[PDB]
């Protein structure tokens, strides 16, 4: 039987595509994460449907200790896999089963070109530039778990003025850094994307963490180490490298 | 509750610790795996009896597809757990479980400062300076099942002349290096110990593939998925990261 894929839209995983005609289906999307999901079933014969989340979430935990978004979905047996740039966390890895990692990344930082901030202490230590994340995203939930004295420093600031300083969304995110003097705490494969796309942008300092996305597989589903053999097979012939070329090369920014 | 743990002399995972008297048990030994062992071990409540594995080898297929190493002893349930710098393979996935990566790497290539050398392209496209790997190493592997142009081309010259281009084990690899006119394909984690240790070596290119250690376990066992956990808790607190930088940091370049 057919698997239930749940995703997300996130540039330049998953997309709608252009056309001139309404798309149903599969046919409505495309992205690296498409591509992935197309070898996968190459390798291990399934058929899938793709599915939105239908809350628009990725999946956090609020103070019932209750998930949402595609964990919630995975949780729940509303979807067999989901493929999206879902972080691989200690707290999701207690609920469902990743996938090893497809790709690797770590936080960093988006703002502006030619300024003089270097890392994120050099923004610890001052207040004049906003910096932020996007609420409840596993890189605001970093900030508020570290007990590292400079993530803490940042995380007093960020969730301060009820926490005036995080964004909704990526999107609204970098428009505040392109707009305002404020500085986005962003996981670098995101980083990557938008500074080929806006050339006044940049990544300060390098990652200051180490994380993976994986394949979200309810816990006990079989699909999950079969998933992991299938990425370690297209990791190792170059193919996940090949996709992530593909949908990240952008042509107009020195 | 004493695990068995399989592992492997190799600097600075795990290293015989110096002492004036002969040394017994777990207490021979030092390192960063040892490290990872102790972390563990509070998060998990498990006791352990680390051993070495009596061939001396990670682990790889012959013709008749029979293993050896770490890798078997696993396989044919002499130990619980491998610690080592055991890397995340398609063909090892498939006869044993690993936790998620607990350090993540990829090829390079360990050479001399100052040289015309930039890439593995560099090297593919001449003759006069040889290079190589460990043999029957997972980077050896790599070249031999690659279907990239340049990584076959760099496969035909190290399998030539009956390998005379590999090398044994690591530490004869670098001494080639130091000595003659020679490169070394080399884990990237492995190469950054060294450069820090040797100021006339540097790593040249990028990372030509992303991969990971990983706690291997025979397939099935339920300390797989918990050392998982226990290995995501230790990113998120900054303490692998720490530990990296305990064992790995030198004592300076002029
Ligand atoms: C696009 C966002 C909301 C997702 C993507 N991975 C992280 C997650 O899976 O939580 C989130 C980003 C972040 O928190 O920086
Ligand atoms: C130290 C060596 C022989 C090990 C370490 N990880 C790889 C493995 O687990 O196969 C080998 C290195 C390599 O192949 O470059
Ligand atoms: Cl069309
Ligand atoms: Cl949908
Ligand atoms: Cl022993
Ligand atoms: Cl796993
Ligand atoms: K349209
Ligand atoms: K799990
Ligand atoms: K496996």
């Amino acid at each position: 039987r057919t698997l239930i894929v749940t995703t997300i839209l996130e540039e330049p995983y998953v997309m709608y595509r252009k056309s001139d005609k309404p798309l149903y289906g599969n046919d409505r999307f495309e992205g690296y994460c498409l591509d992935l999901l197309k070898e996968l079933s190459n390798i291990l014969g399934f058929l899938y449907d793709v599915k939105l989340v239908p809350d628009g979430k990725y999946g956090a935990q609020n103070d019932k200790g209750e998930w949402n978004g595609m964990v919630k979905e995975l949780i729940d047996h509303r979807a067999d896999l989901a493929v999206a740039p879902l972080t691989i966390t200690y707290v999701r890895e207690k609920v469902i089963d990743f996938s090893k990692p497809f790709m690797t990344l770590g936080i960093s930082i988006l703002y502006r070109k030619g300024t003089p901030i270097d890392s994120a202490d050099d923004l610890a230590k001052q207040t004049k530039i906003e910096y932020g994340a996007v609420r409840d995203g596993s890189t605001m939930t970093f900030f508020k778990k570290s007990k590292i004295s400079t993530y803490e420093k940042m995380w007093a600031f960020m969730s301060s003025r009820q926490q005036s300083a995080l964004v909704k969304n990526s999107d609204e995110g970098i428009q505040r850094v392109l707009t305002t003097d404020y500085a986005l705490l962003m996981e670098s494969t995101s980083i990557e994307y938008v500074t080929q796309r806006n050339c006044n942008l940049t990544q300060i300092g390098g990652l200051i963490d180490s994380k993976g996305y994986g394949v979200g597989t309810p816990i006990g589903s079989p699909y999950r180490d079969k998933i992991t053999i299938a990425i370690l097979q297209l990791q190792e012939e170059g193919k996940l490298h090949m996709m992530k070329e593909k949908w990240w090369r952008g042509n107009g920014c020195p």
